[PDB]
């Protein structure tokens, strides 16, 4: 079927790419980077993030596959020296499809219109100059007034990323939820924050509303653009999910174990 | 229908209790402390925990309701000066039923199963050294005070104090947090709290010591000659009686951030 | 004597400024070149500016902070006490409390640039990952990877340091505290995790790994330093002087900020 | 005028006799601890009144400790060299006043249910605590229980003490600081009960049950522990080799 492959940039990844495209020529595999059904990322998790946003409009018809040319990643689980068996399994169509939840980021302005974003790892909101002060509104109800560096809403699969370094909890990707973590909160008598990471289920909306400043630095999967005149930033579990092609069994907790503890 | 009421022990809880039994005599409510359908807890969260474990065998037919005589609790959501409206609403039978997930604690050596509403902790008796096994696979070797497996509703309890995350009770999962773990060259732990979904089993296995103190929601028992302590999301769920809308996040807000109208 | 006053920018600070400057019209001469008493009106951020404005003549200046807004750790005196301050600052009836400072030294591939910190000095990246080697007293300690590192002053512990999970140190202690900023604690970059408090004559040297362009921030100024070879941290011999009139305990000031 | 303390095992007892050949256990000037840090604490508490006249030396028969710095199979050179670094200590007073001396730290937890006290710093109320307990640590004891509780690691050349929280609920009624607190010399931290007055007071895990407690005072002790320095093992290296491998 219609597949494609993205490469990191180094010689090792570009070399492995051509050999797989060749391999896919021995079967009924058509190379198409416009309407693919299988997107293969070769490199790392950062490379995988690029391949995700490259096809965020066609997430429903694409099963992603990651290959790490360096160290083991949470999205790139396949070793380079396993690409032959990967090609054969991807030719017969002998694989199941596992789906991970995603984060929907909506930013509102002083109405130009509305900007929606999709996060695989997480979405963060910081300031653009001095202090970052917003009001956290959970389900149309005020929860706290934040003051610090920013806030980080993470995906279940993104919990092992920026979320963990910020003190967040590690959630299994089978759980459809989102986790909110604080970034250097001052937490005083005026700006009293919960401190603890917050895990929100489906259909729960976390609305960030400005206080004195409306210029924020919104980052989604490390794409960080400056949004001016912001009126509202909404977080919620997107109905859209990213699909993975499962062949073998690489448990999430083992992948966490092999990454943070020891391999 | 068949109801009952548990009391803390002080006069404030005991006085308010009788006043509800009286009010409920004006309706078709049969007072039964053996086989109730609606259990009312008066006191605090600790009192509510007692009401849960007192009738954990008949969770299937019981809708729990909590009343706090002191400060606002996460299970005791109803204020004393609202007890008048509760009997009226609970007599007509006009209420919805919200269910929260529970934690199943299994100990092996006679195998002992326990059910947790808040959380379950495992400590030593000197040093506490165990092996954390996730789904029949080794994850880490723990060394510290102990480990805490929490329920979503129990995240706002001991879990929060240990630096754990606050999880919404609509999520069927369980959270594992560390209790003062040492992180040196020999015992590298994950550090971060771990949230496990359903059908995921976290097994704690002893190393060079077999005497641990297992604690289950406001309890504490000494288990001797322990070979395995298994954790998993229980199939059993606790049922609450809903009349109005008191969001989970509001009870978190009113507890830790501020309560400006009180 | 030779004094001066800096203002935050809002109407409250400029109004309070003029009202105090008049008040002194005693043997008080307004001088912004060689002052002996610098009064900051606004907030802690305003006070930091007044510190860096006269970081060259720190031995002859006793600072006084007035907060027009919420209570600060440097601007501790309330506006409705500016009346008595003028009289007390006229007799010369005051004692002198000194707080430690942080010395930041940067080396290139050239010379070297030294900086003075009242709150703290942080070193982050300029784009992607921040990877450096933490060297304590010419000895390797760890290889860090995350957002950055924060070396704080005792008086600056109640600022960014606390938000990063750092410990609160009393300003009577001559030391410095190093805290981590979202460090990835994995198998390759194993960091200590816990904040590190270093005494006097102890040098913490941050040395680059693959990148040599860092965003070095001192207190309130954050500039981008290219071709960085070494960043050294140590407790500076220079100290900031305060004019103490009444008794406002440090822990009491911490209580009033975070607990009430 | 020296002496040697042993862990209890044969390996330590064997090494003990071999060093004795190379003695006063009433008026010693040089104390050698053979075993571990826990064993080292016993040798410390055994002579806390004459700490001013004793230079301590630790030898680990097991893993490397922060107090047991000397290797067992290199102890041969030690007798010749033994023929001065000072670390701060913690003073714990319980209210008739009962004084205690801590090398690592002194902790206070409950004895049944909740642990609720009022933290009073220099005769001034700071916060009302509610949780498992509180931990006041020495600079040298920061690498012990203090670190596990999320405390900061301070160098032993600093004369101070660090207070860390143990599972604080930290809510709107019991608002705690959260951050570890470092107090200098002549600073007194007074812990005062609310309802229950029976707590488990622990000094170097010498946990005794104190009934009818009215006040628990913490302050940097004037007495300091002395070590016999022969080589140079930096504190941060000792931290490095332990946690960073
Ligand atoms: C891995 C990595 C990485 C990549 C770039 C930059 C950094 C340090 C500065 N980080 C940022 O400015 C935000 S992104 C980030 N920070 C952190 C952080 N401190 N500890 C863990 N992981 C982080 N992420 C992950 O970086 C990823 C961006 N993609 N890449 N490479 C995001 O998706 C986050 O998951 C770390
Ligand atoms: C609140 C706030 C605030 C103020 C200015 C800027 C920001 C966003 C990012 N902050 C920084 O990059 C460092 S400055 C800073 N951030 C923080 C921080 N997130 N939480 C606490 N306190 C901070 N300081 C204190 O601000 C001082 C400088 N400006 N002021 N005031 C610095 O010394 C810090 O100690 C937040
Ligand atoms: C209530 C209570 C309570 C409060 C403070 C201290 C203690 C004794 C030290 N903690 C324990 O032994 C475990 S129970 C516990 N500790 C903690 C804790 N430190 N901070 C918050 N909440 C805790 N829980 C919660 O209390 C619940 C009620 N138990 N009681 N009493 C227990 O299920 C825990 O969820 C019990
Ligand atoms: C590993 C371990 C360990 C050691 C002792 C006890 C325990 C189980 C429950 N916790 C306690 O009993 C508290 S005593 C303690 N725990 C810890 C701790 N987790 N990590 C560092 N250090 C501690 N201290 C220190 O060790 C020394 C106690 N004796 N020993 N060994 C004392 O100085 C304490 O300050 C676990």
């Amino acid at each position: 079927m219609k597949y494609m492959i993205t490469s990191k940039g180094d010689e090792k990844s570009d070399l492995l790419r051509l050999n797989m495209i060749a391999g896919f020529g021995e079967y009924d595999m058509e190379y198409d980077d416009v309407e693919p059904e299988i997107v293969i990322s070769i490199g790392g998790d950062g490379t995988f993030l690029s391949a995700f946003h490259q096809y965020e409009e066609r997430l429903d018809e694409i099963a992603f596959i990651g290959i790490h040319t360096g160290h083991l990643g949470f999205y790139a689980d396949w070793r380079p020296a396993e690409a032959d068996k990967l090609v054969k399994l991807l030719a017969k169509g002998e694989y199941q499809k596992v789906s991970y939840p995603l984060l929907k980021t909506t930013v509102k302005y002083g109405i130009k219109k509305e900007a929606t974003y999709l996060a695989l790892n997480e979405s963060t909101v910081k300031s653009s100059g001095g202090p970052f002060v917003v009001d956290v509104v959970i389900n149309d109800i005020h929860f706290e007034r934040f003051r610090g560096d920013g806030l980080c809403m993470s995906t279940p699969s993104g919990t092992t990323a920026y979320n963990k370094s910020l003190g967040g909890a590690l959630m299994h990707p089978s759980i459809e939820a989102m986790q909110l973590t604080e970034m250097a909160s001052i937490n005083n008598r005026v700006y009293r924050t919960i401190g603890s990471p917050l895990v929100f289920p489906k259909h729960h909306v976390v609305s960030l509303q400005p206080v004195n400043d409306k210029d924020f630095q919104i980052s989604v999967d490390h794409l960080s653009i400056l949004h001016r005149d912001v009126q509202e930033i909404r977080y919620e579990v997107s109905a859209k999910k990213i699909h993975f092609a499962r062949f073998r069994s690489f448990p999430f907790w083992r992948r966490v174990h092999d990454s943070f503890i020891e391999d």
